[PDB]
């Protein structure tokens, strides 16, 4: 299968993320280099990247994964919301049902390692979600101000890049 | 937190650096200063300098360090093999166990943007690691003749200097 994959947030300037217990863009661009490996060994064909620092960083984003025909286009994040010590959890964003297909594997995948908060319909007219021309997602993996979730995350990186791509792939890596 | 930083190499006599598609004399100097900038951003108090001219400039480095107590001790380099198209990639080297944890925290940001060859351990008796009184790394930043490395690091040299100041400190900035 041929996947895009893109990490959320610029680095500087308009569009950087969250932080908390981790730092979402930093994670971001740890966990998709995890995830193209463990795609990679599921024999799937990946077209990565990610936009460090542009006031046009949005449509540079999508440009990644249209630059190629692939079958899906993911984009990994982290949430936010307030601290606390309790599981948070995962959710998996799409705005249509070709990413819905996605959406609700990958979510079935990370919600044996995180609180299962689901697979979710767009409600913030994301770009990344309708600016693709191939079915997309958005990873919200975990809360970067979970203590819970964020000690499990930085302990199973691996782990949650391999059921991201067995989530994409639709098969055990 | 309390830190040293020096450039690395004179930029005359014995001493001098690698050239490729940007010099590394001249760039050490240029990140240094981004460097103290974002460190200072974040709360640390910097103290810097550079030798331009000396035979004896490795123990005036050190003398920099030396002068007053840090936390840690900070040299800026950039690495050198073969003229390239290619990502070559980053590597913070360390002599002992109180300067690997620094390394291993400004690896893990710096490779991020660059391709990761690792937090090393000395092997060639550098003077700069042996003869500060604070744990002591030495950034190899990228490589001056990879042409994908430069391409990156001329663009955003802030977003660099960040990350490096990022991974001393252990907090986003
Ligand atoms: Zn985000
Ligand atoms: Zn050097």
């Amino acid at each position: 299968m041929k996947v895009a994959l893109t990490a959320g947030h610029t680095l500087t300037g308009k569009g950087t993320g969250a932080t908390g217990y981790i730092n979402e863009g930093t994670e971001n661009r740890i966990l998709m280099d995890l995830v193209v490996k463990w795609l990679k060994k599921g024999g799937a064909t990946v077209y990565s990247g990610k936009v460090d620092k542009s006031n046009n960083y949005l449509a540079e984003q999508c440009q990644i994964a249209n630059k190629q025909n692939v079958d899906v286009a993911v984009q990994i994040h982290f949430n936010a919301d307030h601290t606390t010590l309790d599981k948070m959890g995962t959710e998996t964003i799409y705005k249509t049902n070709n990413g819905k297909v996605y959406a609700e594997r990958v979510n079935e995948k990370l919600a044996t390692i995180f609180k299962n908060r689901g697979a979710k319909s767009d409600a913030r007219g994301l770009y990344w979600l309708s600016h693709t021309k191939a079915p997309a997602i958005l990873i919200e993996v975990c809360f970067v101000d979970s203590k819970a979730d964020t000690d499990y995350y930085i302990r199973h990186k691996d782990i949650v890049a391999k059921l991201i791509a067995e989530g994409i792939l639709n098969k055990t890596i």
